[PDB]
C-alpha cells in the first residue's frame, strides 16, 4: 500500500514464485480486486499464464476469491499476507515451542505448501518424522490440538468447501502479543507478577483482540492460576501492585483491567531507544531516553508517527537484505552450482576425490557465503520482529 511494502511484496513473490506469480500478484495488491480476463488484459499476459500464477497464489493463501454480481469470479491480494512470508520462521519455532517437532512440522508443511487436507498434513508429518517409527495417531493429536487451540484452522469457503488446512495468523499474532507483555511484566517487575498477567491474558482470550482486557475478578483469576503453591493474600498484594506501577499496564476499576493499548505503547518506545543505541551510541541512547520520559530530526514524545516511519525503515531494510542476499547468490551462480553437482555425487554412494572437485578457496568462498546468508537471514526475521510490535501498536492505535 506505500513503495517500501510493494517494492518487498515484489520480491518475495519473485523469490518464492518467479515472474508471472510477481507480475500477477502485485497487480491485484496494486489494481486491487478483479476477474481473470482484466488481469489477463491489463497485465499483456496470456489468459493461461494468469489462471496457473492464479492457482500457486491461491495455494499459497496469498490471494483469496470471490464470486459476484453472476458467475463472475474475482481474485484479490493482500499485500500484509504477502509480507508474512518473512514471519514463517518464527510460526514454525512458536509452534516447535508450544508442540513437539510434529507441531513444528505441521505448520511448516502448511505455510511452506500452502493449502493441504488433514489427511495429507498426517501423512507428510509422519514419513518425515520417520525419516529421522512415527505413530500417525500422535501426528494427527498434535493437529486436533493445534486446531483446538486455533493455531491452525480451515480455509474459508470449487469452491473446496473447508476440506483444506491453513495456519491461522491472527492467532500466532496474539501469542507474539501476550508473550511480549508478559516478558515485559517479568523484566520490569517481579515473574509471579508477570505470571499474573499471563493468566490473566491467557483466561481473556474470549473477548480479545479487536484497547483494553475483558474486565477480569480478583476471585477467578484466583482459581484459573495453573498449579503452583499460591495464597489469596499474597496474588491479592500482586494486583494491587500491578494496579500503582510505572508502565501503566493496569488500572482496575476486585475487578482488574490489562492496558493493552499501553501496554504495546511502551513495547514501542523501548524498540525506538535500541534504534537511537544502535545507531547514535549508549552516550546519544542517554539523552533520546529522557526526551520520552532537535539535534537529530524527531519531536518531542512524538509516539505514532516515529514507529509508523521506523516501519518503513523495517520494510526498506528487509528489502535491502532479500537485493544483497540475491546479489551474493548471483555473483557465486557458477560456485554454488559446482557445490550442488559435486553434492548430487556423494549422494548416489572414493568419496575424497569428489570432495576435492572443490578447491580450498572455492570452499573458503562457499563458507563466507553460508555465513553471509546466515547473517542476513537472521537480520530478516530480527527486523520482523520489530515490524511486529510496531505494526501491533500502530493497528491498535486505528481505535
Amino acid at each position: 500500500m506505500t513503495q517500501a511494502e510493494i517494492k518487498l511484496c515484489s520480491l518475495l513473490l519473485q523469490e518464492h514464485f518467479g515472474e508471472i506469480v510477481e507480475k500477477i500478484g502485485v497487480h491485484l495488491i496494486r489494481t486491487g480486486s478483479q476477474p481473470l480476463r482484466v488481469i489477463a488484459h491489463d497485465t499483456g499476459t496470456s489468459l493461461d499464464q494468469v489462471k496457473k500464477a492464479l492457482c500457486v497464489l491461491v495455494q499459497h493463501n496469498l490471494v483469496s476469491y470471490q464470486v459476484h454480481k453472476r458467475g463472475v469470479v474475482e481474485y484479490e491480494a493482500q499485500c500484509s499476507r504477502v509480507l508474512r512470508m518473512l514471519r514463517y520462521p518464527r510460526y514454525i519455532y512458536t509452534t516447535k515451542t508450544l508442540y513437539s517437532d510434529t507441531g513444528e512440522l505441521i505448520v511448516e508443511e502448511l505455510l511452506l505448501n500452502g493449502k493441504l487436507t488433514m489427511s495429507a498434513v498426517v501423512k507428510k508429518v509422519a514419513d518425515r518424522l520417520t525419516e529421522t517409527t512415527m505413530d500417525y495417531a500422535e501426528v494427527s493429536n498434535t493437529f486436533v490440538r493445534l486446531a483446538d487451540t486455533h493455531f491452525v484452522q480451515r480455509c474459508p469457503s470449487i469452491p473446496d468447501d473447508g476440506i483444506y488446512w491453513q495456519a491461522n495468523l491472527d492467532r500466532f499474532h496474539q501469542h507474539f502479543r501476550d508473550q511480549a507483555i508478559v516478558s515485559a511484566v517479568a523484566n520490569r517487575m517481579d515473574q509471579t507478577s508477570s505470571e499474573i498477567v499471563r493468566t490473566m491474558l491467557r483466561m481473556s482470550e474470549i473477548t480479545t483482540s479487536s484497547p483494553f482486557t475483558q474486565p477480569l475478578s480478583s476471585n477467578e483469576i484466583f482459581r484459573s492460576l495453573p498449579v503452583g503453591y499460591n495464597i489469596s493474600k499474597q496474588v491479592l498484594d500482586q494486583y494491587l501492585t500491578l494496579l500503582a506501577d510505572d508502565p501503566l499496564e493496569f488500572v482496575g476499576k476486585g475487578m482488574y483491567v490489562i492496558n493493552l493499548h499501553k501496554a504495546l505503547a511502551s513495547l514501542a518506545t523501548a524498540t525506538l531507544e535500541s534504534v537511537v543505541q544502535e545507531r547514535f551510541g549508549s552516550r546519544c541512547a542517554r539523552i533520546f531516553r529522557l526526551v520520552l520520559q532537535r539535534t537529530f530530526y524527531l519531536y518531542t514524545v512524538n509516539i505514532l508517527s516515529a514507529a509508523r516511519m521506523l516501519l518503513h525503515r523495517c520494510y526498506k531494510s528487509i528489502a535491502n537484505l532479500i537485493e544483497r542476499r540475491q546479489f551474493e547468490t548471483k555473483e557465486n551462480k557458477r560456485l554454488l552450482e559446482k557445490s550442488q553437482r559435486v553434492e548430487a555425487i556423494i549422494a548416489s554412494m572414493q568419496l575424497q576425490e569428489i570432495e576435492e572437485m572443490i578447491t580450498a578457496p572455492e570452499r573458503q568462498q562457499l563458507e563466507t557465503l553460508k555465513r553471509n546468508v546466515n547473517k542476513l537471514d537472521a537480520s530478516e526475521i530480527q527486523v520482523d520482529e520489530t515490524i511486529f510490535l510496531l505494526e501491533s501498536y500502530i493497528e491498535c492505535t486505528m481505535k
